[PDB]
């Protein structure tokens, strides 16, 4: 019985950042209460002032990411305000029937609806907006996000003994296709439908004009780099809602490594790269053992550093020479 | 002794139904007696009237599955009628020497082979055309199946412990490059020998300009869709002989996926979305637990619902509230 | 105290052969010695003389393979001669901080610099060059290697018994961008600073012209390809910096393959086909039971037989019409 169980709304966070959660679940089945608000607005993805209608979850591309415990009961309450203009809807890959949820959470604008669904499988999983007709005009407009569904018992080992994080950051990549004039600039619109006749022939060339980490080249750079500390142990979750992705850490490892993403399966370890496909969300562990500069990319290194697929970790500690050291500065011969 | 073995002729179907065949072999190894023919012909693969020039198995896109048991002798008898134009012959992923299969089996219109292989590996495995000098072209035009060496012992999951399919389908995804015109448009030619020329600079770009389950856009939707039921277990045989896919079911999970096919390993475990690499054949097991409408695609979304790369289940059952339920309907907030 | 540990110099040797090395360590852990020589350099990529600036470590593309055992330490002389025209730099995936030492190996033309750090983590890893601002560019010129990191007591099954190789190949796989001409002609250019407006453009269609086994078409055919016999067991080594790629041995399999390269995983068993995500170097091991030739190619056979992905084994010996046999060669009805 549902009407018995406990309830506790969460208020969400926006991306990179992850709302407070309990790694170990110190209490039993809840439902876990959340709402989300859809927001279609403009918005500035490149240092050359690229404007594109993005239709997001709560104002970010990505969605802010939802974490529960196995077996918990998610109630989402979806808000699609009367300034929007289409139709959005919403599926779960967390979830099992009805396509995810999107057949039963079809809101027009001045519409709302709320979804309940149990939480089966441990993982980290996609969320995106999939209306009939339109699912990957609206996906890669920034319409997609992430739910952790953790292990009651928290995360485990390829031994089965328990990982606990110190920090975890959600970086969701998304590849953008902004339709071009014949020259080569970018095209500007008014509205969103005015753009849905171009953006289908840009999407049909399979061939992203940008592809960025929380919405925007540079998002996770200069004073919005990811931070961590020698000797503390991050968790991050990544996701691609449509294209395959290659993330790796520049002078760090992936220690384990769900790229698929789901926890009943052990970690792969040692990971310098691993492939997360389209439609799935993963996860990496690291302890960071070296202090400064790091740089998160996509290995298609053409993606990462021409078309936008790159962040920034500052660390703190002390330098290890065991590890790494200059043994002769660069210098003339 | 190969003289002493017993031997069995199976007559194939055509996909995405699968012949008869025992999990759990019943006897001991055994010659496997198949027959294929191939037939070069016009097929219209999308809602536009667009005709390629297909090269086929057997009449379909994808060959039929065949269906073995590990230590069974294929014997497969290859003909390739006068009314056909090219030289074809089969190379099975399957198989161990002579370029699998394709060095002894080249068949000029008008001739014939037989080709006996020894299955010695588990799992589900590519079979292709492959002659020398225009591989890409023929297997990019159809030709190209799979064939499922199940272990003598059956399915097993991560556990040791049996799993045992009710319903099995194939489902062969085909990338094509059909050459188009300055405008856009998709170009007709009378014989297969006229396209070659335009079909290697399409082939070229890297970009396909359909991506279809079973031949053709909506092969697997309407009254073609899958069916299943609410408690069944569905094993799904999944190939890609030339370009990476990445199948999920929405709405649904693989509950145990071999995504590299291969048996001895042990499957992944609650899978959204898994990677089939160009070559390979993948296979998922799942257990429904909704009814109603699924849809199967390729989760690069684009390449699913621009492309054609969508297939449909239609399950019954009884719907259960306590997985997914809808608290408040869509309605005017 | 590095001071007292025992040193030794060894000298590369070109792909696709691997510098004589011990499977299990004789010895504690060692400072190893290499020193590697940047040369850029012209390279003709094809049939047709098509012409590139290629950027190299020690004047192959890829770079040579270095191979040590877990704990040691690697000292890499780096050296940048005057006749050289721009800044490199070395970033391993082996390793542990500073950008994989990127940020401590940036040498002009006319430096030198010795970088050391601790190889603790067993696998095959990439190395490449990544000099800020620049990276895409000189990584598609081919200024990238790997490096094997093998555990002390050699390589092991899935049930940890021992592995043991016969022989051992490197294959380093190269995508490249040529610029092209309005007509589809390849551009030559005098010098690398020449060429680097038009490379980006043709780096950004994320559309290869050319993708090669060791520097070029056909580098691996003919004369130069890889060797085996009966009954010997063959490690392939396999590295794509920038690319996914997807390696088949037509005719064979993957008994033993480690697809993201890390030893410290099982292995994937009875592989037709894997999956090397792009940022990464995997590895295979197989024993040949077949005579006769083998092609090894990227299966996408598009950018295998079109664009320049393919190599060739010759393996001699006795062979199995157990495993393969034709039983009616091709023959008129
Ligand atoms: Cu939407
Ligand atoms: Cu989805
Ligand atoms: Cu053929
Ligand atoms: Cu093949
Ligand atoms: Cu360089
Ligand atoms: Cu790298």
């Amino acid at each position: 019985d549902i009407s018995t169980l406990p309830r506790v709304k969460v208020d969400l966070v926006k991306p990179p950042f992850v709302h407070a959660h309990d790694q170990v679940a110190k209490t039993g089945p809840r439902v876990v209460e959340f709402t989300m608000t859809i927001e279609e607005k403009k918005l500035v993805i490149d240092r050359e002032g690229t404007e594109i209608h993005a239709m997001t979850f709560n104002g970010s591309v990505p969605g802010p990411l939802m974490v529960v415990h196995e077996n918990d009961y998610v109630e989402l309450r979806l808000i699609n305000p009367d300034t929007n203009t289409l139709l959005h809807n919403i599926d779960f890959h967390a979830a099992t029937g009805a396509l995810g949820g999107g057949a039963l959470t079809q809101v027009n604008p001045g519409e709302e609806t709320t979804l309940r669904f149990k939480a089966t499988k441990p993982g980290v999983f996609v969320y995106h907006c999939a209306p009939e007709g339109m699912v990957p005009w609206h996906v890669t407009s920034g319409m997609n996000g992430a739910i952790m569904v953790l292990p009651r018992d928290g995360l485990k080992d390829e031994k089965g003994q328990p990982l606990t994080y110190d920090k975890i950051y959600y970086v969701g990549e998304q590849d953008f296709y902004v339709p071009k004039d014949e020259a080569g600039n970018y095209k500007k619109y008014e509205t969103p439908g005015e753009a849905y006749e171009d953006a289908v022939k840009a999407m049909r060339t399979l061939t992203p004009t940008h592809i960025v980490f929380n919405g925007a080249v540079g998002a996770l750079t200069g004073d919005h780099a990811l931070t961590a500390a020698v000797g503390e142990r991050v968790l991050v979750v990544h996701s691609q809602a449509n294209r395959d992705t290659r993330p790796h850490l520049i002078g760090g490892h992936g220690d384990y490594v769900w790229a698929t993403g789901k926890f009943r399966n052990p970690p792969d370890l040692d990971q310098e790269t691993w492939l997360i496909p389209g439609g799935t969300a993963g996860a990496a562990f690291y302890t960071f053992r070296q202090p400064g500069v790091y740089a998160y990319v996509n290995h298609n290194l053409i993606e990462a550093f021409e078309l936008g697929a790159a962040g920034h970790f500052k660390v703190t500690g002390e330098w290890n020479d065991d590890l790494m050291t200059s043994v002769v500065k660069p210098a003339s011969m």
